């Protein structure tokens, strides 16, 4: 607690990060306020948040945060022409005024798609106006995502500024900067889907779940502390993402601030990895425990045969803190394992689980629990051959054909999803491969495990929204344990009827020659998932003739001069010679 809280924070940050923290936080409440009026505000709230640090018995200064940004949201002239219920909020007080607020923020605020400028535009924008060309862009993206923890937007924008500062001085801007863009995109975007995710599991599953997959991870990430102080962290990182999901910034950024300075204090007791990030300013210290790489786990561990198969008071511990026993169960395993997911971790401790709910009460239970370890074998080989499988197809083929095998695939097994929804899971999970395969087999089902659950959850919303199967419902909202596992017994559908024939579909033009290499592949994806959609008894070497002899006719029809007839000519004899090739 201090005298003056706007004081305190604007010392703690720098005035830099202030204004633009302040930026992103009304941005995301005054969503349908103009750029200019946000600069406004902020310039404000920042000179008075000087007149704080000069003298925090100053006039004000006093107040809480809070109440700080009540009241400023209250002094907006327009607020109830374009809020409207959110202008009788400021009829409230403190602390009902603060919650009100929250709850007239809008998570799908009805805003045109933000396109993307000219490299050139951009960079010459970034040159002439850095400030202004930032600030507008970072307003534009904060009124877009209300919802989207703060500081990691701040943090997510000084690596856009980076982008900017190199590549705009580059020999070809372009080949620079679009990358960079293109991967703090998804970036940007795989970390909402983190944090949703995290959310929605809390609320369904509940706190207990989550807690189990709390233990597993935080007893990868620090091995070498004890139980009693990952299940201390386990039960603050609970708190904190419990007040996150609610909503309010400041609670939820005091929560998160709290619990890495208790970190900070204690590393001895956690990790040997969080030097450097414990001397990061408040502003980055919980980002940086967060990413930090697991530490060495203890040299001779022994097995777990010891506490939980060999014991004679098995039952006994378990039975007094089922969930504790569990959670030791976990930590053990988890410590031992930092190249498992935590999902298949979590499928481990489950059955453990239910093998002493039947055990424990059984005539003797160490007969019956004897051998529950190797019922593990199964359930870590699965995930395993998976990525073996699918790394060895990603160095056969390529990123663009393993793309294109894996759109085959899912086409068959679900032919009822939209044909644009199937090319972007396809090429995304096909960027999975790329960096995931690309690590030893050590790391690569963490990595597996980190983005595809990305895919799974943008696919399932999009599938709440509007539905297309039975069975991908079934997947989407079963135990997030067993997400994975549903969606990969996914069986080809065999009740599917095929579409019709159309035409058009499968008629290419001139412009396929005069498009980028990412619209020609999009554009020849939409097709290959077509062509499943149409004859979904074709097999992959049927469709290999078919899709070789595509290649080579746009490769004819484009070295002649008489293009576009081509296109239609010999268009006209490859679809015809590929119907009969088919059905
Ligand atoms: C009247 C001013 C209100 C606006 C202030 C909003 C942002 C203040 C501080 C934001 C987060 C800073 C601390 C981050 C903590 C963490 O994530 O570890
Ligand atoms: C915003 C993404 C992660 C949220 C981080 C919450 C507070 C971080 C403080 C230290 C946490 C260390 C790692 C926690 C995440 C994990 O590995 O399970
Ligand atoms: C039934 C699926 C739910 C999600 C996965 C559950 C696996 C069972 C393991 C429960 C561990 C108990 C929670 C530990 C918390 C603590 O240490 O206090
Ligand atoms: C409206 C969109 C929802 C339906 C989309 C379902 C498409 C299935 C693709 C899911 C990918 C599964 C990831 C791993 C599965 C496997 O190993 O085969
Ligand atoms: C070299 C790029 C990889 C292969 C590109 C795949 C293109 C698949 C679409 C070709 C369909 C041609 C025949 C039409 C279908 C029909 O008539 O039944
Ligand atoms: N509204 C409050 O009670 C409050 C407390 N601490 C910081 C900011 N706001
Ligand atoms: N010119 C603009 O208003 C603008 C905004 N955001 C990005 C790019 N340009
Ligand atoms: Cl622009
Ligand atoms: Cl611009
Ligand atoms: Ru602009
Ligand atoms: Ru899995």
């Amino acid at each position: 607690a201090h005298k003056s809280e706007v004081a305190h924070r604007f010392k703690d940050l720098g005035e830099e990060n202030f204004k633009a923290l302040v930026l992103i936080a009304f941005a995301q409440y005054l969503q349908q306020c103009p750029f200019e009026d946000h600069v406004k505000l902020v310039n404000e709230v920042t000179e008075f948040a000087k007149t704080c640090v000069a003298d925090e018995s100053a006039e004000n200064c006093d107040k809480s945060l809070h109440t700080l940004f009540g009241d400023k949201l209250c002094t907006v002239a327009t607020l109830r022409e374009t809020y409207g219920e959110m202008a009788d909020c400021c009829a409230k007080q403190e602390p009902e005024r603060n919650e009100c607020f929250l709850q007239h923020k809008d998570d799908n605020p009805n805003l045109p798609r933000l396109v993307r400028p000219e490299v050139d535009v951009m960079c010459t924008a970034f040159h002439d106006n850095e400030e202004t060309f930032l600030k507008k862009y970072l307003y534009e993206i904060a009124r877009r995502h209300p919802y989207f923890y703060a500081p990691e937007l701040l943090f997510f924008a000084k690596r856009y500024k980076a982008a900017f500062t190199e590549c705009c001085q580059a020999a070809d801007k372009a080949a620079c900067l679009l990358p960079k863009l293109d991967e703090l995109r998804d970036e940007g975007k795989a970390s909402s889907a983190k944090q949703r995710l995290k959310c929605a599991s809390l609320q369904k599953f509940g706190e207990r779940a989550f807690k189990a997959w709390a233990v597993a991870r935080l007893s990868q990430r620090f091995p070498k502390a004890e139980f009693a102080e990952v299940s201390k962290l386990v039960t603050d990182l609970t708190k904190v993402h419990t007040e996150c999901c609610h909503g309010d910034l400041l609670e939820c950024a005091d929560d998160r601030a709290d619990l890495a300075k208790y970190i900070c204090e204690n590393q001895d007791s956690i990790s040997s990895k969080l030097k450097e990030c414990c001397e990061k300013p408040l502003l980055e210290k919980s980002h940086c425990i967060a990413e930090v790489e697991n530490d060495e786990m203890p040299a001779d561990l022994p097995s777990l045969a010891a506490d939980f198969v060999e014991s004679k008071d098995v039952c006994k511990n378990y039975a007094e803190a089922k969930d504790v026993f569990l959670g030791m169960f976990l930590y053990e395993y988890a410590r031992r394992h930092p190249d498992y997911s935590v999902v298949l971790l979590l499928r481990l401790a489950k059955t453990y689980e239910t093998t002493l709910e039947k055990c424990c009460a059984a005539a003797d239970p160490h007969e019956c629990y004897a051998k529950v370890f190797d019922e593990f074998k199964p359930l870590v080989e699965e995930p395993q051959n998976l990525i073996k499988q699918n790394c060895e197809l990603f160095e056969q083929l390529g990123e663009y054909k393993f793309q294109n095998a894996l759109l085959v695939r899912y086409t068959k097994k679900v032919p009822q999803v939209s044909t644009p929804t199937l090319v972007e899971v396809s090429r995304n999970l096909g960027k999975v491969g790329s960096k995931c395969c690309k690590h030893p087999e050590a790391k690569r089902m963490p990595c597996a495990e980190d983005y595809l659950s990305v895919v799974l959850n943008q696919l399932c919303v999009l599938h709440e929204k509007t539905p297309v199967s039975d069975r991908v419902t079934k997947c989407c909202t079963e135990s997030l344990v067993n997400r994975r596992p549903c969606f990969s017994a996914l069986e080809v559908d065999e009740t599917y009827v095929p579409k019709e024939f159309n035409a058009e579909t499968f008629t290419f033009h001139a412009d396929i020659c005069t498009l980028s290499e990412k619209e020609r592949q999009i554009k020849k994806q939409t097709a290959l998932v077509e062509l499943v959609k149409h004859k979904p008894k074709a097999t992959k070497e049927q469709l290999k003739a078919v899709m070789d002899d595509f290649a080579a006719f746009v490769e004819k029809c484009c070295k002649a001069d008489d293009k576009e007839t081509c296109f239609a000519e010999e268009g006209k004899k490859l679809v015809a010679a590929s119907q009969a090739a088919l059905g």
